[PDB]
């Protein structure tokens, strides 16, 4: 109408959207300047000006909203309520109106001020790339309901098991005597705490419940040991971690399950529950790891990638001066180019040599050499300007890079007074980047990366918006509420606080990396309410689990003589290899010389080497060493066999030469390492495993260039780290650790001049520290020591130079991007290799899938035995009792049973047990009723062929077995072990499984996993092989590393040490999960108190190689498992 047409001009004007983004950015700025640390009641100017600004902006929001309704209409598909974001904007408008009205009513209620945060979420709808990407995200969201329901499973079963096993157990500390005698001046707390403020509790084991810590393992205090008086332990006190990690209710159980899903603090609660209840709960935790934290979030990745592919194809289907010439020849020679490549390489090498405590001559050598190289660069660029011409020289901008580099270099050389030696030296490092100019394959790799990041930029902006929203929200809820209590007289703010926006964003980023996030989780749950964990759960999910998988989807779719018998000798030698593995599994360094097992170990080694050399001789005389083609060593696996048998022989020889064992100890070490490497021939002796290893190796070459690029970035950033931090990673550790600046003051206090294990003195330790930093673990501490770093030889101060945060965050983003590129490259390469197959052979099954259709034509109607049932008093049973109208009733019964098991908790009222037992009796009754209805509905045939009625009968039979049990204890008929009752109660949970009948998506997804079982099972066998090999290496390398009070352990607490072989397996498993593994390195590399040669040996040269290789190989194997599952899912999706 005409009144509508009056306002059309402005609303359709793009200037209106631009100024709306202007006011959105103003809103982001206004939300930025909030200071919950200082903004008490807004009795300051800036608070008032921000109130004025956001009042004006709210006025603008109201006017623009009302105009755009009155110019577009209301309540219609075309009207204002057409897009979701318009409805959201109306929601902001109404919420702000309500909050303003309440403010006029003089009620603060800072819970509607928790809506101020949601305002920057308005930006998506008016940014086109963002709007499209977010629309695709939302449209592919509804197809994650299946992974959400399976997540409901993995939480619910494990949570019920947890709440029924360890209900309130975690509480029990070791108390004093009930009637204790003390003369006076009672400084003894009621129970025992090793650390102050219950930092590391000492959860006992109740009498009768066989834990491990039974109050007689307490550390003897070091007169008299008062601690021995902490005798009896009961279950009344606060729970571990300031009452945040316990199995009291089901909410806390779900929090614990969430914590172990994200792989942080895992070992701590693992050891807690071991201490409390039983030694055999690592079974529960390992099954939970394997099921949830690996086969689920990776299934979430698979679902995101696949469904994003289909929804993208969907909308796709919707729209569907004579010397000048002479001097040229010297340039384009490809030989002087090689010379200047050697020059640049040696420049990078020299420029990397510099380390801490430089020899005085050496730094002069480096500066002279830098002058020489700069003169050389000046030489060839003064050459190129004339021989080619100015326009020709600028025709390639790489020459412009070179000119800029030399100009900066010469300015630095001129800068011998001040200034230049601070930053221009740091900018010298770009000369390394000159390599891309002449290494050609990287040009293709870099341009591919650029074409990919053409899509990433919008997602990167989306990440900034998302992090901003949650940082502001956390600021609103947690601002000034992390006041960590004093330790020297004043309330020290925790470094992981929310008191200011810079720390808010860096802390949200920390949380997103799943690194020491449980610390702030507890520190937030201890302040407001146990509901504050919903914030971290929401952030973790809507970050890592639905958005970063969206990134991967974006990338992948952007890419888109003597007689011989050989019957079962392989089988028998494989068995012998298994026995060899068994005997490798016992060399833990406690066997005293001359032991019976020692002798058995040695003789077994002798015999097994004899058998291996015998089969060596057999298979060579069948072939011949090198005698023509198709000889022995034409296959690498046979080559490996020969290598390992030869090194075993020389091991035996040197062992027999034990006389005069001086100066051959290093030989003994290397031979022990190699015989630990020995159990690998299974790949040769196993066809499927061999094919798998070939797939691993062949799949690595395509991402070889990406690996080289990542190594180059590691090197360059290591040189950055050396340039910035040289010897600033020193801190005076002491009881005071205050009011002192330099090492002289520290030695005056005589505390210690501690030098960190992760530091940038040379380039090598810089590379190790960068590998840890890029590993998303222990990176917070490195970042802290970076920010706090001040200068060469004095105390770091809290947040001395915050700008290093930019370096430390840029490194994570770049390395994460390169690892993501590696993953997507593996996926696409495997896809192309796969793509040939379904082109090749799947053409042959499409001949038979319609044959199966012809098979179903036989199935039309074989006079099914429905006619037998009717008129036999079961005329309605066969039909009316088999309809969906009664199956949903069973589903509702099961939901009721679920909510009943969601109620048990510690100190539940008596009426609660009575009601729960009544509900269980009702539920088992109705289960028996439906079972009988089925039994009369059909005869014996469906009882077994259904493949479900057996499960139903098992469920009802366990239920009826259970109901008989408490009847025994009501009349005290017979003493029943409480363990039996506990087992019965905890396995009543199996009744949940019947939803799989109704949840067809669960069937589909789990089956899709199942058809990939061969490849992933072979990969799992390979993964166990890798664990075994690295376990043997660890046992022989780090066997003598003792853990005690004299040797403080940060990574290996009690069973994570390298003494025996089982503990080594556990600690390799812990390393493979990226939890405190950098702590394990910090422990293993340690200059000891000269008590053993292991600390003083060359361990520093080898242990980082050990852990780096293990982390890389384990992550690669898991990545390929994920790729196999994803590819099977795509194959099924095409079908
Ligand atoms: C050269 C190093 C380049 C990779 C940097 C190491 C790294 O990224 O480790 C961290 C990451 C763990 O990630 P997260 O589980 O979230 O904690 O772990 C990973 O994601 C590493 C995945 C990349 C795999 C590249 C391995 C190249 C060599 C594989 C040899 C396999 C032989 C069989
Ligand atoms: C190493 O870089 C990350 C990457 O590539 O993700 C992995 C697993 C990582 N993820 C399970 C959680 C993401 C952790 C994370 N959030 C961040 C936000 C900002 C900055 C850094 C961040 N770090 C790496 C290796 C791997 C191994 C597997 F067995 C299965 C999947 C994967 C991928 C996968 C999810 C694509
Ligand atoms: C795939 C999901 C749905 C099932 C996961 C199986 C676990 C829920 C069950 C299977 C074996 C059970 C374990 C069997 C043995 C023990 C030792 C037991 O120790 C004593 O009772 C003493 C404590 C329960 C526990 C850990 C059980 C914990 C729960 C477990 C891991
Ligand atoms: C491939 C090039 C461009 C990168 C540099 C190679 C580094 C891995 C190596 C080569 C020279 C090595 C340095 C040679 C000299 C020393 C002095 C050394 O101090 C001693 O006195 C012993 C500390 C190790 C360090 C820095 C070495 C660290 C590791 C370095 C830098
Ligand atoms: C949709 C789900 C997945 C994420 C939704 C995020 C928020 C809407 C949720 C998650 C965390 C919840 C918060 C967790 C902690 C708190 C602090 C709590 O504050 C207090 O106890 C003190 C009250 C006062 O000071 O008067 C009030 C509930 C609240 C705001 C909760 C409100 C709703 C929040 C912000
Ligand atoms: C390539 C990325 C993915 C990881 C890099 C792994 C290695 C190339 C790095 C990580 C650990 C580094 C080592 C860590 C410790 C040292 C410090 C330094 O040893 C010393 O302490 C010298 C003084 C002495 O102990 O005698 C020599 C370099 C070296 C071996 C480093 C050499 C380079 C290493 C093996
Ligand atoms: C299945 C893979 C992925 C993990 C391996 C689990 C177990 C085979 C490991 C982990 C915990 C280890 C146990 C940790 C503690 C001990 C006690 C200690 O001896 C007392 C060393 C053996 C043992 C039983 C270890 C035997 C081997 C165990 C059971
Ligand atoms: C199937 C393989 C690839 C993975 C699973 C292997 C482990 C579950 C097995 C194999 C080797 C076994 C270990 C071999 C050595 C020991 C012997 C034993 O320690 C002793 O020698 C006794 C000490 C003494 O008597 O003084 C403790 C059990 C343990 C860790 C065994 C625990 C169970 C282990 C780790
Ligand atoms: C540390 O320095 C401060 C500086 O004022 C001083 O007050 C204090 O006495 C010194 N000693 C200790 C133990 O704090
Ligand atoms: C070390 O710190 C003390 C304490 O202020 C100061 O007096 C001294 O000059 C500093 N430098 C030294 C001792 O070289
Ligand atoms: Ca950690």
């Amino acid at each position: 109408t005409s009144p509508r047409n009056w306002c059309i001009k402005m609303v359709c004007n793009p200037w209106f959207e631009c100024v709306s983004m202007l006011v959105i950015l103003l809103n982001c700025v206004t939300l930025g300047m909030y200071q919950p640390c200082d903004d008490m009641d807004c009795l300051s100017d800036r608070c008032k000006i921000l109130q004025v600004f956001d009042d004006f902006i709210f006025i603008f929001f109201a006017m623009e909203m009302v105009l755009k309704m009155v110019a577009l209409g209301i309540f219609g598909k075309k009207c204002y309520l057409g897009d979701t974001w318009n409805r959201l904007d109306f929601f902001i408008v109404m919420a702000g109106m309500v909050e303003y009205s309440l403010d006029l009513q003089n009620i603060n209620l800072s819970a509607i001020r928790t809506v101020r945060v949601l305002r920057p979420l308005k930006a998506i709808n008016r940014v086109p790339s963002m709007r499209i990407l977010v629309n695709l995200l939302l449209d592919t969201l509804p197809m994650l309901g299946n992974v959400l329901l399976l997540c409901f499973f993995v939480f619910f079963i494990f949570g019920i098991i947890g709440v029924q096993l360890w209900a309130g157990l975690l509480r029990n500390r070791c108390f004093l005597e009930e009637n204790f005698t003390i003369q006076g001046d009672v400084a003894l707390p009621p129970y025992y705490q090793p650390e102050e403020d219950d930092e590391m509790p000492f959860i006992c084991s109740l009498s009768g419940d066989n834990g491990i810590m039974g109050c007689h393992e307490i550390p003897p205090l070091k007169c008299v040991n008062w601690n021995r008086y902490y005798n009896v332990c009961r279950t009344g006190s606060a729970n571990p971690h300031k009452g945040a990690i316990n199995f009291d209710n089901i909410g806390y159980a779900w929090i614990v399950i969430f914590q172990v899903i994200t792989l942080e603090g895992w070992v701590e609660i693992m050891y807690y529950v071991m201490d409390a209840h039983s030694f055999y709960n690592f079974i529960y935790f390992i099954l939970l790891i394997i099921v949830g934290s690996f086969f689920m979030i990776n299934l979430c990745l698979v679902v995101i990638a696949t469904q994003f592919s289909e929804t993208k194809q969907r909308e796709h289907r919707l729209m569907l001066r004579e010397t000048r010439a002479k001097l040229r020849g010297i340039v384009d020679s490809k030989y002087f180019n090689r010379g200047i490549m050697m020059a640049i390489l040696v420049n990078t090498v020299s420029m990397g040599i510099e380390h801490h405590e430089q020899p005085e001559e050496l730094t002069n050598i480096l500066e002279i050499c830098n002058v020489v190289f700069t003169s050389m660069f000046a030489l060839e660029m003064i050459l190129k300007l004339a021989a080619f011409g100015l326009f020709d020289y600028l025709r390639n901008p790489y020459n412009i890079f070179d000119s800029i580099i030399v100009i900066i270099s010469i300015w630095e050389i001129v800068g011998q007074a001040d200034g230049g030696l601070s930053v221009l030296r740091t900018f010298r490092l770009l000369r390394v980047l000159k390599l891309v100019r002449f290494m050609p394959a990287l040009r293709r790799q870099l341009v591919v990366l650029m074409k990919t990041m053409d899509n990433v930029a919008t997602f990167c902006m989306l990440l900034m918006l998302f992090i901003f929203i949650f940082s502001i929200l956390g600021m609103h809820i947690f601002g000034c509420k992390f006041s960590l209590r004093t330790d020297t007289g004043d309330t020290v703010p925790d470094r992981k606080n929310f008191d200011s926006l810079l720390w808010a964003i860096v802390t949200v980023f920390q949380i997103l990396t799943q690194e020491d996030w449980n610390v702030v989780l507890y520190n937030g749950m201890a302040s407001t309410s146990p509901w504050a964990s919903l914030y971290f759960v929401a952030l973790m999910t809507f970050g890592n689990y639905v958005l970063f998988n969206l990134l991967v989807a974006i990338l992948v779719e952007g890419f888109q003589q003597t007689i011989i018998a050989h019957k079962l000798f392989d089988y028998v030698v494989l068995a012998f290899i298994f026995l060899n593995c068994i005997t490798i599994a016992l060399e833990r360094p406690q066997i005293e010389a001359g032991s019976t097992e020692r002798i058995f170990l040695t003789v077994s080694n002798y015999i097994f080497t004899a058998i291996f050399v015998g089969e060596m001789t057999l298979k060579v005389v069948s072939l011949g060493l090198y005698f023509g083609e198709q000889a022995y060593l034409r296959s690498s696996w046979n080559v490996l066999d020969g290598f390992l048998v030869f090194v075993s022989i020389i091991d035996i020889v040197v062992s027999l030469a034990s006389a005069g064992g001086a100066k051959i100890l290093g030989v003994l070490r290397v031979l022990r390492l190699l015989r630990t490497l020995r159990p690998l021939r299974v790949i040769s002796r196993a066809p499927g495993l061999k094919l798998v290893v070939e797939t691993l190796i062949s799949s690595l070459k395509p991402i070889g260039n990406i690996v080289l690029i990542c190594c180059a970035f590691f090197i360059i950033f290591g040189i950055l780290g050396v340039q910035l931090f040289k010897g600033k990673f020193y801190h005076c550790l002491g009881v005071d650790t205050r009011n002192i600046t330099n090492r002289s003051d520290c030695m005056a206090a005589n505390y210690r001049w501690v030098h960190h294990k992760y530091n940038f003195d040379n380039l090598g330790q810089a590379l190790m520290s960068l590998f840890v930093l890029a590993s998303k673990d222990g990176w917070v501490n490195i970042m802290y020591n970076g920010l706090d770093a001040v200068a060469v030889d004095q105390q770091p101060v809290t947040n001395h130079n915050p700008w290093m945060l930019l370096y430390f965050i840029s490194f994570l983003l770049i390395v994460s991007f390169f690892v993501l590129n590696m993953f997507v490259g593996v996926v696409v390469e495997n896809f192309h290799k796969c793509r040939q197959h379904q082109e090749a052979e799947e053409a042959r099954r499409r001949e038979e899938k319609r044959l199966r259709r012809l098979e179903k034509k036989r199935r039309k109607a074989q006079r099914l035995p429905y006619y037998a049932t009717y008129c036999h008093t079961r005329l309605l049973i066969h039909s009316m009792c088999t309809s969906h109208y009664l199956d949903i009733f069973i589903t509702f019964i099961i939901c009721l049973n679920v909510v009943t098991m969601s109620l048990e908790h510690y100190n539940q009222p008596t009426s609660l047990e009575t009601a729960l037992k009544y509900c269980n009796y009702m539920f088992t009754t109705v289960f028996v009723l439906e079972a009988v209805l089925k039994l009369v509905a059909f005869g014996l045939r469906r009882f077994f062929k259904d493949r479900w009625n057996q499960l139903d009968l098992a469920i009802v039979l366990l239920s009826v077995m259970g109901i008989t049990l408490e009847e025994i204890e009501i009349n005290a008929a017979l003493p029943i072990n409480p363990t039996i009752i506990r087992i019965m109660r905890v396995l009543r949970i199996a009744r949940v499984l019947k939803l799989l009948k109704m949840a067809t998506g669960m069937r589909a997804l789990l089956d899709t996993v199942v058809q990939a079982l061969p490849q992933v099972g072979n990969l799992g066998l390979l993964f166990m092989l890798l664990f075994f090999i690295y376990a043997a290496l660890g046992v022989e390398l780090f066997g003598k590393l003792v853990c005690n009070d004299e040797n403080p352990c940060e990574g290996m607490s009690r069973h994570a040490t390298f003494e025996n072989f089982g503990m080594a397996f556990l600690t390799l498993f812990q390393v493979s999960t990226g939890d405190n593994w950098n702590g394990i390195m910090k422990d293993t590399l340690r200059d000891c108190t000269h008590d053993e040669r292991s600390c003083l040996s060359s361990l520093q040269f080898v242990s980082p190689l050990y852990f780096v290789s293990f982390v890389l190989t384990a992550q690669f194997v898991l990545i390929n498992v994920v790729v196999a599952v994803l590819m099977k899912h795509l194959d099924d999706s095409n079908k």
